[PDB]
């Protein structure tokens, strides 16, 4: 297993060697913390101050324990920075005695997810998932796989038509062959790839994450894919895109399922996507969008769209237009 685009990107290049990086700190004392706003596995996130620039920021200060994952993450933001719709660090900092490192990041008005999604539109649908297609597309041509794609992780400042991709804290260099973790990503959001122990897997992982939120925006139904734990996982995916199909991604991989999770499996037809319409969301499914979802959600992470070519598709014909009519008005 290979991906079909990108296999050369740390393989032609101190770039993906993050273990050897040392890092700059700035100094702690430039940043001030005036509220927690969310925790994470391994860290806090407050709202700060930059006391000379006066202007908002994000602190995550990371438990100074992990110090390879500490710099795997600054790594991967400071080959991203300036990226389209990469979440910009700004400094990266320490107590001096405590030695606990503090990520300092730019600051988004967003909206969480859980109250905007049920207020987008499919005009907004279209223009956000585009704005996170341009970020996946650049960490994708970086060599670099996000691993944690989900919407807690897209913040949207909705006012400003604004959208940021957050907490690379999981993301990872793609090597050609090199077998990954499979305990990445979110439960509802994990590729079928992890969830029947393919190890070799690239940057599709994150195309099926985007098709999961996407599925989850189109027909409002989120999460789209809702398992009770990680084996419950792989049934509702296979409930929806059958059995037939798993069963032959399987046979093409060399994979054969614990005979205890085959069984939880079952056999089922693949559904059509037609069946997820329903009288509040019809206004947000075309045959395009339904014709792009299905070319993200299969079980087969070769034949899924790469970030490139979902761009590409008709679906955000009109976004690319509006684009394109905007940059020839403004020349
Ligand atoms: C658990 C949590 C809490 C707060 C926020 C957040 C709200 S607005 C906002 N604007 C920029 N960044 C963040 S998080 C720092 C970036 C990262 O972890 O990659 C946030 C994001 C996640
Ligand atoms: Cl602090």
């Amino acid at each position: 297993s290979k991906a079909r685009v990108y296999t050369e990107v740390n393989v032609i290049r101190d770039y993906w060697d993050y273990e050897s990086l040392i890092v700059q700190w700035g100094e702690q004392d430039d940043y001030e913390v005036v509220r927690k706003v969310g925790r994470g596995k391994y860290s806090e996130v407050f709202e700060g101050i930059n006391v000379n620039s006066k202007e908002k920021c994000i602190i995550k200060i990371l438990k100074p324990v992990k110090k390879k994952k500490i710099r795997r993450e600054i790594k991967i933001l400071q080959n991203l920075c300036g990226g389209p719709n990469i979440v910009k660090l700004l400094d990266v900092v320490r107590d001096q005695h405590s030695k606990t490192p503090s990520l300092i990041f730019e600051y988004v008005n967003s909206t969480d997810f859980k109250v905007l999604y049920p207020t987008l539109t499919d005009y907004d649908i279209r223009y956000y998932i585009y704005e996170l297609l341009k970020a996946l597309d650049f960490c994708h041509s970086q060599g670099i796989m996000h691993r944690d794609v989900k919407p807690h992780n897209v913040m949207i400042d909705h006012e400003l038509r604004k959208l940021r991709l957050i907490d690379w804290g999981l993301a990872e260099f793609y090597h050609p062959g090199k077998e990954y973790n499979v305990r990445v990503a979110s439960r509802y959001f994990k590729g079928p790839e992890l969830l029947v122990d393919l190890q070799d897997y690239d940057y599709s992982l994150d195309m099926w994450s985007l098709g999961c939120m996407f599925a989850g925006m189109i027909f409002r139904k989120e999460p789209f894919f809702y398992g009770h734990d990680n084996q419950d996982q792989l049934v509702k995916i296979a409930k929806v895109l059958g059995t037939d199909e798993l069963n032959a991604y399987l046979n093409k991989y060399q994979l054969e399922l614990d005979p205890q999770l085959e069984a939880l499996v079952g056999r089922h037809s693949r559904k059509p996507w037609s069946k997820f319409i329903n009288a509040d969301n019809q206004h947000l499914v075309s045959p395009e969008a339904i014709d792009f979802l299905d070319k993200l959600l299969r079980y087969d992470h070769q034949d899924r769209l790469t970030a490139k070519e979902a761009m590409a598709h008709a679906y955000f014909a009109q976004v690319r237009a509006a684009e394109t009519s905007r940059m020839r008005s403004q020349l």
